[PDB]
């Protein structure tokens, strides 16, 4: 599924997203925008062998299971699979964990070059 902009964030603010762990609701809505063009279904290989799947680009490295990643963890405890699913519920899930780690909404480096530091309300204006 290609989310709308209004359509994914008032499904991210129904999840419980919006400032989860002081982050606002046009932070998620930036992030989700360049790590896959709002694409549910979005895949992308890194040089390590392990994979980013869905909405957020979430790493099989630590986070999920797609069997082919070799001594990897699995600490949301689902198949890579279900994070390309059009019900967006497994990926927010999955997001609180990586972001209540340590490092923050640093974890996406399309955020942290695209999103830190600029007026990323513009993300949510004009939605009800
Ligand atoms: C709502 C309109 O913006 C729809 N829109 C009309 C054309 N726009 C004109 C403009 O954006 O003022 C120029 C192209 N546009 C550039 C950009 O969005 O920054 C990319 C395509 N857009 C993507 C989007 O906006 O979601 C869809 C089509
Ligand atoms: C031509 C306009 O489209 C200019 N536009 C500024 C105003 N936009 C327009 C709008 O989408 O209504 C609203 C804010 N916008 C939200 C979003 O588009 O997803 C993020 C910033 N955009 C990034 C981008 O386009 O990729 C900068 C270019
Ligand atoms: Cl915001
Ligand atoms: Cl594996
Ligand atoms: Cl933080
Ligand atoms: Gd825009
Ligand atoms: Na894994």
């Amino acid at each position: 599924k290609v989310f709308g902009r209004c359509e994914l964030a008032a499904a991210m603010k129904r999840h419980g997203l919006d400032n989860y762990r002081g982050y606002s609701l046009g932070n998620w809505v930036c992030a989700a925008k360049f790590e896959s063009n709002f694409n549910t279904q979005a895949t992308n290989r890194n040089t390590d062998g392990s994979t980013d799947y869905g909405i957020l680009q979430i790493n099989s490295r630590w986070w999920c299971n797609d069997g082919r990643t070799p001594g990897s963890r699995n600490l949301c405890n689902i198949p890579c699979s279900a994070l390309l699913s059009s019900d967006i519920t497994a990926s927010v899930n999955c997001a609180k964990k990586i972001v209540s780690d340590g490092n923050g909404m640093n974890a996406w480096v399309a955020w942290r070059n695209r999103c830190k530091g600029t007026d990323v309300q513009a993300w949510i204006r004009g939605c009800r």
